[PDB]
């Protein structure tokens, strides 16, 4: 059937703010995962992974009689679709059993690792969710295989559909670049937000670039896709030679053996995919990667065999039986022992990325030192494999379970703890006031609340107005939050703070990253009065304030707004239309479209726009509450054209007089030219919906400034 | 930006069971359009659309000074989408002001339309619907030009996203038939379930069949189309020249003068299409379908001068400005107004589909008496114009406000008022006894309970278990409701009913409607008892039982299932897979996938199954409410193959030994191959899940029982 997609393939689409209803959800609508887990019997669950790693099934032997290598890969991969650019793909939503994920080449095979989960899962049921026992299982291989692991953490629910992601726009698997949809552009520049180098690839080709084995610029492209994961030259050297201590590739035959990946599989395979045809389809014939290398003497106990090998030998460029590019170690022993027959030994192998961690010299330093001191190793892989595993879980307050680890990592971007009693009803009314007395008026007070909350994306739960990390580096210097304008809310709001915490008893005391959310709430409570309706605007208090030292300015970066369609705000000129970028904020924001509109037209009123542009201000009373900017978008006296100067920023004139009305950018006007979005701008438009328009808006509000409070 | 549908087109779409989420609607989750529309001033809002008719908007001038025409073409299109075959399309849900209608080539210039009525919109806010209102202002139209209308009725409740419909395979606009996507094969057979002889046409080519100029050709498309609307001879032809009583065609030049359809159009467009280039691009230079007729003298005005000028000239063949083929009176004076010069006069004019209505021999004769005998052409129109703007509402229990005709039409499927008291929760226990008592099975209830209620639709709100038609012809010989199994149930629940209403005082008496949905709740309390459950499943009595002669034959005949994947039933061999087909049975009954997975794996288990069929009863305890379906499809000690004899047919197999354990459809292994139903199943298959899976089968049993109960 033809689909609007098919007859309009650039509109917009809203669908992507319209997931995770309850309706898809087969949990109840008071189901909460937390709850179910924090009963898991973990120990009884782990020593079930424990006799599972030893337990061999026909329809895909165990190689060395030893899951532990098959599921540390499984584990990896759920973890290392993450990028920091949006903060979308990792393990925090168990990703790898839906569309695309369960199908990609380089997730070849490990349907066969999850379906050997199965058991498990279904003996704990919704005590544990795929997502957790996918982290899980990894953990449980690396400690069945004499590896000390830094902790876990549980909390990761369920999700029952495919998340949106843009994991580019090639339309062939694993296409080199260079395509007419090359992920490359200028000298080797990985378009953003992806963090793989083809489609289908969790970070690089083990040949090298586009194929090509060299280990020198596979570097490049390691280093690259690696701190777009959020990991560093250190942590980078620790992942791959702590995987590839363990287990083997898969590569007995040619790829031609191999079928339908699984979306695209027989009804009767049952999930699974790249059934073989080469031998026996499985164990000591398995075709995965289309590799034949494995690295250590002992693939199912820990060692430093890695180093020992990748600096012992020097390596020859060979092919698999499959025909892809590997190394061979010159003049060496049979050493390494064969998955499946005991009176078989091979020599060592290396993948040209392996080769990377010696031949690049920064890498060679690190895998120097971890090779000559293989506790350092242990420790930085230990470290690096619970980041990767946790980075998309959010704050340390969702960490659920006993084997949390104590430390308090500068990654968690951690909040201090609150040792004091909080403000009560009264103390916010009596500081609400307080901030409205000091002359900041409803523009300032909801911009800075606005920009200190929006930075919260829940494709990772990184961000919020928690911590009040607007007032440090280099929040406080981002464009869009208008830095002088900042600044000076900041002070004011420092010595009320100042004040209301000198005059109490009893260590009660309020957080700025209290105060400047409750200031926000003021703002908005102030402008229904201007329009002549009282409301209370919610409130919560228990945000704390993190130190400078507590901030790594580094990985703060991602979180930056660049396009922030509810500010009217563009950093500069992108593919991408504004409206698409709006929507995506949206999503990051976790915001419906209903959610998405109300909060835009309302901040539109209130002044939210960065600069103060005039664009989309459809009123005559800005900074009072209204329905304004719907009502006049949707007025059919106003024509709307394109500027001279610039395409995407649009005049409306009265139709009759020709007299300049207003101005807009495409953000404003695709509220009153998508059918979807204009069906709900009318609804907030109606003469009716005046109440409507004021509780939707407060509501929304509040949410937005609540993104981040797991503590509640 | 790859989606999964780019990379896998033909797996299954599952979003179809998750539209219209409270996420994506504006209204609050308790918002009830019924007491909105209760408390409207409907006499306001037609003073309204009655002063709009001759208020000209410059951006597009009223033809004659008067918008009826148009109005009248909205309402008529927004109502003439709709199909018998699934009951989807119509006027109930407002989808022409969505994707992809509002864009459909025969429906250019109707935006223009939606976009006059947008201050009575604003004005009334969520007191009328758009659906509602597109329907109304049709009304007034015909009032406002002197026909009075059968009457009105309010309550189709605002919908918030594009409906998902078939609408056909052509990949563009209007394509003749016989193209790689053709909607017709053999003798002009159109497929099922389409209701419109090309992609973007409400019914028919004005020109011809596939632009052919042939009137007689021309009517079988118009018969065909017609009927698959719901539309007899007698209907048709009073809608077609009640209709084209009013208004003119626009094309007054050529085609290439008109730009993108809205869905298409530039952001400054606010949602509008179809700008033309020609001339002033509206009023008198307007160009809509590319034909240029006026059928009367009096355009504005009911009159009896379309059949006068159908027989009173002959028609030669001619061509619009625009190049289209069209009709106009040999010899004639120009008798036809200009719709902006009172300078100029026309010839009558007509389309080939008018003259259709002339040299069709069977309309002939219907034009004929019409054209004798004018009171009945009005009464005829103003009963198929009610029947038309109504045919998609439901029972007559939907209808609201103060213009709903008394009058009781055999196409409503009319269910008798209940005129006697109810039984009570102590009857309805010692009736469930009686039922369980008489010796009739688990599976014998279950299934007749299951045929009855699953007749259902939320597309246009026809079938279900009210008015006990399962009894009568035809549903009593379908074959998938085992036309023998049920004589003898029936048979058995009838002398029951007897019994209790013979032995009650006080008029008291249940309806065959009514035992029929209790006795399949004994049966599923029963089968809960044999697997060790305690429950209680919950009944509203207040079925009524309709006549035959209440019950069109002929109508009811497009409610049979031919495929229903929740009795592993397919009539014959479709080209779409049996899953899809399951799927769309699901979205007809508005199941959630999380519904529909419970309730299929319960079904199959209580012995549904057409024919006693073993496929997908992977139980050893039939007739027990257990989870057995989902434990037993999800084992990984079974191997899956399709058979020799039918790819469609799977064997089950021990993986060890080869022995056959069950044999399943596409519809039973869907449930384990589909990376989201294989997650559903997976939560109802785990060892916490028996009692969830017992609730959620109840709810969902429940929820199908009173699919048609608007009485409540
Ligand atoms: C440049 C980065 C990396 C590349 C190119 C890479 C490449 C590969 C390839 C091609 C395979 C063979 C797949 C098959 O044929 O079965 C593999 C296996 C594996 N990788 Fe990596 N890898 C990378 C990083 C990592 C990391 C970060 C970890 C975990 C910390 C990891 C752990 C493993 C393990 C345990 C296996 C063995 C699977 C088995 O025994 O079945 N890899 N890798
Ligand atoms: C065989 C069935 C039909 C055909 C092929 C057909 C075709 C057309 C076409 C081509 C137009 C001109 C559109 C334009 O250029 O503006 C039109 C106009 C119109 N049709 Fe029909 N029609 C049919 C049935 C109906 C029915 C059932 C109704 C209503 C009961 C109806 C009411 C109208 C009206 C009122 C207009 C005039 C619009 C105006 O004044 O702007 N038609 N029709
Ligand atoms: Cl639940
Ligand atoms: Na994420
Ligand atoms: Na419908």
């Amino acid at each position: 059937g033809t689909s609007n997609r098919d007859w309009w393939p650039n509109q917009l689409d809203l669908s992507i703010l319209h997931r995770h209803s309850s309706l898809s959800d087969p949990m109840g609508k008071d189901f909460n995962y937390a709850q179910a887990f924090e009963k898991l019997d973990l120990a009884a669950v782990k020593r079930d992974l424990h006799a599972l790693m030893t337990t061999s099934q026909d329809w895909w032997p165990a190689d060395f009689g030893h899951y532990g290598g098959l599921f540390i890969r499984m584990a990896w991969h759920s973890a290392g679709t993450y990028r920091t650019a949006d903060g979308r793909g990792g393990a925090g939503e168990g990703q790898q059993r839906f569309a695309p994920l369960n199908s990609w080449p380089d997730n070849a095979n490990l349907d066969k690792a999850r379906r050997l989960l199965w058991p498990i899962k279904q003996k704990y049921g919704r005590a544990i969710s795929w997502a957790d026992l996918l982290i899980l299982t990894g953990n449980v291989a690396l400690e069945s295989m004499g590896f000390k692991t830094f902790g876990f953490a549980g909390g990761r629910a369920d999700t029952w559909e495919p998340e949106d992601v843009y994991w580019g726009s090639e339309k062939i698997w694993l296409e080199l670049s260079g395509g007419p949809n090359s992920r490359y552009s200028g000298d080797r520049q990985l378009e953003n937000p992806l963090a793989a180098v083809q489609m289908g690839l969790i970070y690089v080709n083990p040949e090298g670039p586009d194929g090509n084995p060299d280990p020198v610029a596979a570097a490049r492209d390691i280093r690259d896709t690696f701190a777009r994961m959020a990991m560093n030259d250190e942590e980078t050297v620790a992942l791959i030679a702590g995987g590839h201590t363990f287990g083997k590739t898969h590569g007995a035959g040619p790829a031609s053996n191999v079928g339908a990946e699984p979306e695209a599989a027989g009804i009767e395979a049952q999930g699974l995919g790249w059934k073989s045809a080469y031998r026996t389809g499985k164990g000591a014939d398995a075709i995965t990667s289309g590799l034949e290398v494995t690295w250590t003497t002992t693939p199912t106990q820990w060692s430093h065999n890695f180093f020992e090998n990748l600096f012992g030998y020097e390596w020859e460029l060979t092919k698999s039986p499959a025909g892809a590019h590997q190394w061979v170690a010159k003049g060496a022993d049979a050493v390494i022992p064969d998955a499946f027959d005991p009176s078989k030994k091979h020599r060592p192998t290396m993948l040209t990325t392996d080769l990377s961690l010696r031949f690049d010299p920064a890498y060679e330093k690190i895998s120097r030192r971890f090779h000559e001191n293989p506790e350092q190793f242990a420790d930085a892989f230990a470290r690096a494999w619970f980041k990767l595993t946790h980075r998309d879980m959010g704050p340390r307050a969702r960490y659920l379970g006993p084997e949390v680890p104590a430390e308090v990592l500068l990654w968690q971007d951690p909040i201090p703890a609150v040792d004091h009693p909080l403000i009560d009803a009264a103390d916010a009314a009596e500081l609400k006031a307080k901030v409205l007395a000091s002359g900041l008026t409803v523009s300032q007070l909801v911009s800075t609340a606005w920009a200190a909350a929006s930075t919260f994306r829940g494709s990772d739960k990184r961000g919020g107005a928690n911590g009040a990390r607007i007032r440090l580096a280099p929040q406080k210097d981002w464009e869009a939050n208008q830095p002088e304008q900042l600044a000076a809310v900041l002070e004011t709001l420092e010595a009320i703070r100042t004040a209301f915490n000198g005059a109490q008893r009893g260590g009660k005391q309020v957080s700025l990253a209290d105060l400047i959310v409750l200031a926000g709430c003021a703002g908005v409570e102030q402008a229904a009065k201007n329009a002549g309706h009282a409301v209370t605007v919610p409130f919560a208090p228990g945000r704390a304030d993190a130190s400078q030292e507590q901030t790594d300015v580094e990985s703060m970066a991602v979180l930056e707004p660049v396009a922030d369609g509810f500010r009217n705000y563009l950093k500069g000129k992108y593919r991408v239309p504004a409206e698409v970028l709006l929507v995506d904020k949206a999503q990051l924001l976790t915001l419906s479209a209903p959610e998405m509109t109300v909060l835009l037209g309302g901040l539109r009123v209130l002044g939210a726009n960065v600069g103060q542009s005039r664009h989309g201000v459809f009123t005559a009373r800005e900074q009072a509450l209204t329905n304004d900017f719907f009502v006049n978008l949707l007025d059919m006296g106003t024509e709307w054209k394109p500027t001279a100067a610039d395409a995407d920023v649009f005049e409306g004139r009265d139709r009759a007089t020709g007299e300049l009305k207003w101005t807009g950018t495409r953000v404003d006007l695709v509220f009153g030219s998508h059918s979807q979005l204009r069906a709900l701008a009318e609804v907030y438009g109606s003469a009716d919906a005046q109440e409507k328009f004021v509780r939707d808006f407060v509501a929304v509000w509040n949410k937005v400034m609540n993104l981040d409070r797991f503590d509640l």
